[PDB]
């Protein structure tokens, strides 16, 4: 049983290996063990890539699986998460995974519960699965992470992703480089150098997109040409280096944060990101149940 | 790969096809070569018959489903329908059954994405399966469509069914009937006579009625007394040919475009068309992953 | 074809047999009679314990599962309860679960439809599978009903889970005491002594408590102080007999109907009323399709 909750929990060794697992299952080594277990995916948040690569993966995987939404259970009646998480445990769920709202929702959980937690965002925390397929596809592409420049753009405050993965490119020893609105940067998050797109876009290896975390917001504000300002326009992606990727944890707001024909072009590898992302996950879960 | 998105554009061949391969699957035939392949159903209008039948239709051809509505996955990050049919197919999804508000919402799709689409309905536009597992049910009853007389009723104007079905039943040699309030009549559909229910319903083989599209209208209007102004009363359905039948989309509003004791009479294959509908979408899925 | 809607038309010969038929399939028994089956799970009200158990008994008996709600069928389009029953069976559902906000909703349904219904709660009417629950719980825990005292605290007005309960054990043999606000009695439900609190916890051999019906009441009423008022203190925990039990149908209200460190201690057994439901669950659908 190991949890899989933030990202700065988790050692180079762990995400060594869960890489390598993820890419012998890519490769189309299988396996079977799990098969007739009990997997819940909890989502109190809209979702799509993240919920349903772990359904795809837990199948594949050969397991059963409960689709827990939050207007349609008992949480309706006031139950808590820990008792939801309990519930699960009694009719014989043997792994959850949860999306929620409450950053570090899971700190609680992880010292209580018995069966194992598999955060899939916790409001503007951690995102570790995300963070994994997106090393996953920087190692792909270049084959190590050492002397790479990132840098991730936009709405970093209120970004689970940001936060992940910045910590975990410095620890693996890339520069990580930060842009976007100065009213959106994060003071808990140290880990990058606050950088305009224009000057990013040609000393990164890698340049990742961030959508405008709207439903986060306490207050919506304008964000008329978003996209000439602090977006990935034609023009900036034209003086990308030859070998630099792009990438997006998605969904991708066409228009605001990436210009519509940059999404599928050359140096795109936001579809890949999900492709790795069931592969990804089921490593996570054999992982959590050993 | 064959989308399935409009009953205009299905040749006459590949309708036989399609009932004789139903047929078959009615009758027992199966096979493995889906199994484990995964299927996805986007619904973002409610549905009971198509979404459900398609997901036992699925199962019974050994396929993992993923379930998807709208409101919890990320379109309400203002997630593009292309961009989620790519997440599909990025995670491993090889067909996709859509069912939107968006007339033609496919006309953008089929020239793009890489896996088939199958069309649960578009607004007021087509509505395919539908009229699949109508032509199936009324060649059973009738071993033929040349010659037959069949008339629909109703809320024509809104109707994708109604749209799908008179196109094709006068291309495959039957004449079409309409009837029902002339504002809710169909000058874009222009493939039948529009006539009086009382006068349709002595020349008719087949009466096939409508739910009004309450939830389609700009704007709400009266229907007191609709059942005995324009529906099927217990009255006029005994002046029907004795070898009638009556049929209906569904769900149906007892009291409303039928009479109460009329839905489950010696004349009704109205269940016997949801019955059908599972063959038919195991034989168009057949069909689209051939 | 057995339906089970009410614990009143359950034989005390057919509750014993349930029991001992759930307790077989608790210890790991098995069969492949169901295997491949379609299970059709309705919810209308939210839930987690009694529709997940569903799901997952449904699946240790090898069955196809298909879930629908009340927002996104046609019950949307104005189709009625039991043309939705009727549609299931014509796609070949082969058994149904319902939770409905309508007392007594079944009662129309049991002379017409033609597969087992499964009542998941209606109202505030009945709740067999939580009463058979509750059944299975104390008798692992006492091996008999005769004799017993079962005291079931607070809004008793608005609880199926009362209602079942209240009978059946005065019919089992045991002796029935109710508890809490007297403006939240039930003067339909008679089969047991109203007390207080106080008293029913020294002379109960098992203390059932139920959580406030905030979403059933017609006027919202404050409920200030209500646990030390109406609901199991730790004080009162305290006076319990050494051998006497706590339970619970769930999902609860810590602070209010009980003191946050009763939940998981030495005598409660509410989680263990959620392990039993699974099996007593499957049983019920054994007894259903024969
Ligand atoms: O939604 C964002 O912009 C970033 C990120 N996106 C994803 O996880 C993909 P999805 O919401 O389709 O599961 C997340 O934090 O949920
Ligand atoms: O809704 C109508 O009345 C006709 C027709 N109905 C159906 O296809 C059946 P369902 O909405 O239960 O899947 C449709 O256009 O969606
Ligand atoms: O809700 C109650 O407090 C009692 C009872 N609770 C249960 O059945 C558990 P659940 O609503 O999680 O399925 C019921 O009537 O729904």
């Amino acid at each position: 049983m190991k949890h899989l909750t933030t990202m700065s929990e988790l050692s180079t060794e762990e995400i060594k290996d869960l890489l390598q697992t993820a890419q012998e299952l890519k490769s189309g080594k299988t396996d079977n063990q799990l098969t007739g277990k009990f997997a819940a995916n909890l989502f109190f948040e809209p979702s799509t890539r993240t919920r349903f690569s772990f359904e795809v993966a837990e199948k594949k995987l050969g397991m059963n699986v409960l689709n827990l939404d939050g207007t349609s259970t008992s949480v309706q009646k006031g139950e808590t998460l820990y008792d939801t998480i309990r519930t699960l445990e009694s009719i014989g769920v043997d792994v959850c995974v949860i999306r929620h709202s409450e950053d570090e929702y899971y700190e609680e959980l992880v010292s209580q519960v018995n069966i194992p937690i598999l955060n899939a965002g916790d409001g503007c925390g951690q995102h570790p699965t995300q963070s994994l397929l997106d090393l996953m596809t920087i190692y792909e592409e270049f084959n190590t992470f050492k002397g790479l420049t990132v840098s991730i753009h936009g709405d970093i405050k209120h970004s689970r992703v940001a936060r992940s993965n910045a910590e975990v490119l410095t620890r693996l020893g890339a520069r990580v480089l930060f842009s976007g609105p100065s009213e959106w940067q994060d003071e808990e998050n140290t880990f990058g150098t606050y950088v305009s797109m224009d000057e990013a876009v040609e000393s990164s290896d890698v340049v990742m997109l961030l959508r405008i975390q709207n439903e986060r917001h306490q207050s919506a504000v304008s964000q008329e040409g978003y996209l000439n300002k602090y977006g990935l326009t034609v023009e900036r992606a034209e003086r990308m280096k030859r070998h630099a990727i792009i990438m997006h944890p998605a969904p991708v707001n066409r228009g605001v944060e990436i210009d519509d024909s940059l999404v599928e072009s050359e140096k795109s590898r936001i579809f890949k990101q999900m492709k790795n992302g069931v592969f990804i996950r089921m490593a996570v879960i054999q992982r959590a149940l050993q």
